[PDB]
């Protein structure tokens, strides 16, 4: 098997709009969440939410935007960010040997509800010619592949919060086996009320922070009450290692583990021993230790907990296992976004050589009070191994392990 | 790298609820399409569709249907059918070396829909709790790996036509590389209204023959204009041959190859040489004659003759060319669904030594009047490798290989 590495990175994000807007929020610990006065005038529990803050007119123009929903239109912002970050021509963009697979949670749930809307306030033709491909779930791929000249791979996997960790996974498969030397991977997310609604309806996202939004993702926290949502995009850009190196790309890592899994027991509340068999087939390909954790942790009574005991398991408590930062406390949980975004700023620390708080701690929970959750930044330290986990309803599990590139 | 097997079969489709329904259909050019009166009602143009005929409740009990709309709901009894048809033992179905990669083109619009509407009406609380699984694009993996008790791959692919083609092969790779020993693999889609409307604002389906529903899909009619929509779902079991000959599996077919491509073109057409690409990649790795092509042809204008080209590229015209039968004529256009229940009509035409006729050509378009587009069933003819395409909406392309398995 080919070794592969990142060499390009977008991102948009509640707490940035490139990478060096989310590397200051992270350095800062400074949260994206805000109140969502659209969430109390519909009568929601939740009124909090990460927004992206961007212009999407003054970057995708007019005619690019045809086919995209605004999760897809933050997803092009990020591909062109890759892009540019990695230095490609055209041709390296555009060629057999170069693919794509970029997955969202659920498709344009607004242009849906809109479109049922208007069939039967104006009639079905008011929908208009261009719905079809931001309605459907590989809208993501679909829209990108075909602005971009995308001519290899094209697809989209899903897999709730998991999605673009398994986007990512899967496109490293096909550049190790050689069916691809360039992928293009990760996801989105629009941010809607027609999306957010239904975990409001079962009671997921917090609602006891409506008055103080800022600090209402609180991963570890005694008091945590549900995850705030969240909407925005990321890509990695990946390349075999020869094709990287022969062409003076940038290498921000090198992925060294992937492990998939399926928890086979409940729909909205992970099982812990799915987890334990996720990380170990990641780290069944990793020969260093792991200097930092981005959990999965959602701020979620019942989420943050089981993943904390099947770190357990694999690394111990205290001192000998790996510094945990849940950087979903500043972020929110922006679904298929959720893991390239993860990888993007465990990357980020990586490169400046710190790790950020788990934010949002004002009372620790007792069952954790064994574990390494980082309560202050830490500086001045080398990371060079660092692992991230995903675990999506349904009980699908993803995690990656990204490694310094040193020879 | 490993040999793949199909080890069962399961099937929800317009022309039939198991396959000897779909058999029957197939070898007597029964049409699936019928009115659909509710697009009438709303003003559509386009008033057919190809809608299941299958009794739910009587086949998924209550519980077991909490978290399914109803393309997933088909999808189950697709995977239940699957299951015994395989004789697969609970074990079997449940363990580390057995995974699921199950899509469909869209979620639940109809879910999203109503938890919209209701939201307006009475109040977000009364979306209820169990909403998400439904409305998010990996409803059909989550769904049937929880209920199920899948534990080791868990995910989705979506690609909007090509959906289940991916999956199959994707699952396909996942066995080669050794990762999982068995998969369940294919997709689904439901038929709503919420969703049959974004086509017909497009005019990409059926409105001439709204009179004579039966016939208004027609795959190389000169009159042929648009699709004709339908839902369903379809599973293949895959498994490793030697997993397949140690438990005395039945063999279907075996995998022999795969490809997948992108037009990097037009969002709602295709470019031919994608195609050209795609079917070359499948074929690379298959060393027989192709007996039957099942081709993508949905009965448009714009898209069975991009195809035809690529096919007399490849293969040339008349006689030297292999049959082709374009089963949709037959069955609509079932989205998610399609790849995988054009994988079972394929393989049940080679277990039973039948092509089917290419249904509803009344007046052959000119164009294809050189190429060997069944016009009658043809009868007593050994199938030994069949040869199946599904193109999607931005331009990407699946081609899957299947042989008879003679050792
Ligand atoms: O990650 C997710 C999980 C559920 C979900 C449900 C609906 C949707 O539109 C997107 C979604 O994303
Ligand atoms: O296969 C498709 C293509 C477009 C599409 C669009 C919306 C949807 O809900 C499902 C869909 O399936
Ligand atoms: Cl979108
Ligand atoms: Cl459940
Ligand atoms: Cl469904
Ligand atoms: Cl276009
Ligand atoms: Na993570
Ligand atoms: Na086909």
């Amino acid at each position: 098997m080919r070794r592969v590495v990142v060499t390009g990175m977008g991102i948009v994000s509640s707490i940035g709009s490139n990478t060096e807007e989310v590397t200051a929020s992270l350095r800062e610990a400074k949260s994206g969440i805000s109140r969502a006065e659209e969430y109390a005038e519909l009568g929601f529990r939740c009124q909090v939410h990460g927004a992206p803050d961007i212009d999407i007119e003054s970057l995708v123009d007019r005619r690019a935007m045809r086919f995209h929903g605004r999760g897809t239109a933050w997803n092009h912002i990020a591909m062109d960010q890759a892009i540019a970050d990695a230095g490609l021509t055209e041709e390296e963009v555009s060629n057999e040997r170069t693919g794509i697979i970029m997955g969202s949670g659920g498709p344009s749930t607004r242009t849906i509800v809109d479109s049922a809307d208007i069939t039967r306030e104006k009639g079905p033709k008011r929908v208009g010619p261009f719905a079809v491909p931001k309605a459907m779930s590989s809208t993501a791929s679909a829209t990108l592949a075909t602005f971009f000249k995308i001519k290899g791979i094209n697809y989209s996997i899903s897999s709730a919060c998991a999605t673009s960790n398994h986007c990512i996974g899967n496109a490293y498969e096909m550049i190790q086996y050689g069916k691809q030397d360039r992928m293009f991977a990760g996801g989105c997310e629009d941010l809607d009320w027609t999306l957010s609604v239904l975990f409001d309806a079962m009671g997921a996202m917090s609602s006891k922070y409506n008055d103080t939004p800022s600090t209402a993702s609180r991963a570890y926290d005694k008091n945590r009450d549900g995850f705030v949502i969240a909407g925005g995009a990321g890509v990695l850009v990946l390349e075999d290692l020869e094709t990287a190196l022969a062409r003076g790309a940038k290498i921000y890592g090198e992925i060294v583990g992937y492990g998939a899994t399926s928890d086979g027991y409940d729909m909205v509340a992970p099982s812990g021993e799915g987890a334990i068999r996720c990380m170990k087939m990641a780290l069944s390909t990793v020969t260093s230790k792991i200097d930092y954790i981005n959990p999965h942790a959602t701020s979620t009574p019942a989420g943050d907990a089981p993943e904390i005991e099947a770190i357990r398991q694999i690394f111990g408590a205290g001192d000998v296992c790996p510094p945990i930062a849940a950087t979903k406390s500043l972020t929110g949980h922006s679904l298929g976004a959720t893991g390239v975004q993860e990888a993007i700023y465990s990357l980020l620390m990586m490169q400046n050589n710190f790790i950020c708080e788990s934010a949002h701690i004002e009372e620790l929970d007792p069952a954790f009070a064994d574990m390494p959750i980082v309560r202050k930044r830490i500086d001045n330290v080398q990371l060079n191994t660092v692992l991230s986990n995903s675990f999506g309803f349904g009980g699908t599990n993803a995690t990656l392990v990204f490694q310094r590139y040193q020879g």
